[PDB]
Parts: C-alpha cells; sequence; structure tokens
C-alpha cells in the first residue's frame, strides 16, 4: 500500500549520508516509507543550535488498530551501510508539543539487510511517556532533547547483525502510544557508536 497525498515540498532529498548531520540543508536520503502513516513536509529545520530533519505530527484522536498506521515512518533508503564495532545507532531527538500530557511515543529502529529477508528490527524500543515532559527541562529554543540509543545486538527472530553484515536501509518510527501528542519532531546526528 502507498499513503498519497498532494505534493508536498519537502527539503531536497540530498543523498545517504551517515552520520546523517543535515548540514548541507539536505535530507542526506532520508525520507518517508511510502507506508508512513505521516507524509507531511520533512524540512530542514533549526534545533538546538543545530541543522535537524523536522516534520509536524498530531496523532488522530481515535486510535488506528495497527499500532504504526498513524506513526511517522523516516527511511534511509539504500544507503548500504555496516554497524562495524559499534555497538549501538544513535540519535537525537527533539520534540515541541503544542500538546502532550497523556500516553507515550514509542521510538522503534529497524533496518533491511539483503540478508536477512530485508528485515531486522532492533528489540529495544523506547517509550518516552509524555507526562514526564513537564518536568523535563528543555534546550535554549525551547524542546525536549533525547539522546536515543539502540543496542544493536539485541535484535528479534534470533536475527544477528554482524559488523560486516549490510544494512541496505534504516527505518525510524515514532509510533503513538495512547498519547495526545501534537507537535513538531526533529532527528539530528544519526550514526552508530
Ligand atoms: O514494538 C513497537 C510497536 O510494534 C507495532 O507493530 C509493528 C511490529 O513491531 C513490526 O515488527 C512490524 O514490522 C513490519 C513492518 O510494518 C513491515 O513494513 C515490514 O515489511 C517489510 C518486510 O519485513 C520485508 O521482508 C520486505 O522486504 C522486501 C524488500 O524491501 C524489497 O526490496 C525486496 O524486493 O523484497 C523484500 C521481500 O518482500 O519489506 C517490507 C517493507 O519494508 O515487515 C515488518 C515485520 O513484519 O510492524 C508492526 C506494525 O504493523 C505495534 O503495533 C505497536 O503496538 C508496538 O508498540
Ligand atoms: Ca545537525
Amino acid at each position: 500500500r502507498a499513503v498519497v497525498e498532494a505534493p508536498v515540498e519537502h527539503a531536497p532529498i540530498g543523498k545517504a549520508t551517515l552520520p546523517s548531520t543535515f548540514e548541507d540543508s539536505t535530507r542526506q536520503g532520508w525520507a518517508w516509507d511510502a507506508t508512513s502513516g505521516v507524509q507531511s513536509a520533512l524540512t530542514i529545520k533549526d534545533a538546538n543550535e543545530s541543522k535537524a530533519i523536522s516534520w509536524e505530527v498530531k496523532y488522530p484522536e481515535v486510535k488506528p488498530v495497527d499500532g504504526w498506521a498513524s506513526a511517522p515512518r523516516i527511511m534511509l533508503g539504500n544507503v548500504n551501510t555496516t554497524r562495524g564495532n559499534n555497538k549501538y545507532l544513535t540519535f537525537d531527538f527533539y520534540l515541541k508539543p503544542t500538546q502532550a500530557s497523556k500516553g507515550s511515543l514509542t521510538i522503534s529502529l529497524a533496518f533491511a539487510p539483503p540478508s536477512l529477508g530485508f528485515w531486522a528490527q532492533a528489540t529495544g524500543d523506547v517509550n518516552i511517556p509524555l507526562s514526564s515532559l513537564s518536568k523535563m527541562k528543555k534546550t535554549t529554543d525551547g524542546l525536549y532533547h533525547f539522546q536515543v540509543k539502540y543496542d544493536l545486538d539485541k535484535i528479534n527472530d534470533g536475527k544477528v547483525l554482524t559488523a560486516n553484515t549490510v544494512l541496505r536501509d534504516i527505518t525510524i518510527v515514532v509510533a503513538d502510544g495512547n498519547s495526545d501528542f501534537a507537535g513538531t519532531m526533529y532527528l539530528d546526528n544519526i550514526r552508530f557508536e
């Protein structure tokens, strides 16, 4: 299936690049998956003094049965990278809510290794409770700043990502956990470490 809307003005696609820093004002290869529930513009915005890829999202009040149907699902296609000797993939993730008081966001990471059926998903989903936010200190520009880490030795289905396993695509999903989130999201410094 494909989720479609009228043409949208994204920032320039650029070329797939890791670490993804967005400092060339391009998306560095990041784009919505064709199945992403969010298809609105991906632009490059300042976040916490650095250029970051960004989008707006307000989850539906009526929650879909499939937990990813309404989710931003952003993908770096055909990067064809490998983890090397890195234990983690990590990135800076920022929120600027206009509304956030209940439920949570569940952030998942997956890859598409051609040697592993084109899907390998990190086991360590990261949950951010929206009630935690009002107590968290914001950045100078009013964002909540997370640095999200995924242990690449914890992958579902007994699949193992070796140092040399080709990862054709990288996917990040920010799923709605029965939440009332509305506002802007941003990613930066997507990298292995
Ligand atoms: O845990 C957080 C959250 O989970 C929600 O449920 C998720 C579940 O966690 C996911 O595992 C599951 O993921 C599936 C994806 O939705 C689906 O798009 C992906 O499809 C892949 C397929 O696996 C892969 O084999 C296929 O490879 C093709 C290549 O891309 C082509 O290039 C090549 O030519 O052909 C191959 C073979 O077709 O690509 C497709 C597309 O990428 O499969 C995933 C695993 O099944 O999604 C669930 C949501 O639907 C849950 O809902 C939340 O409650 C929970 O918090
Ligand atoms: Ca940046």
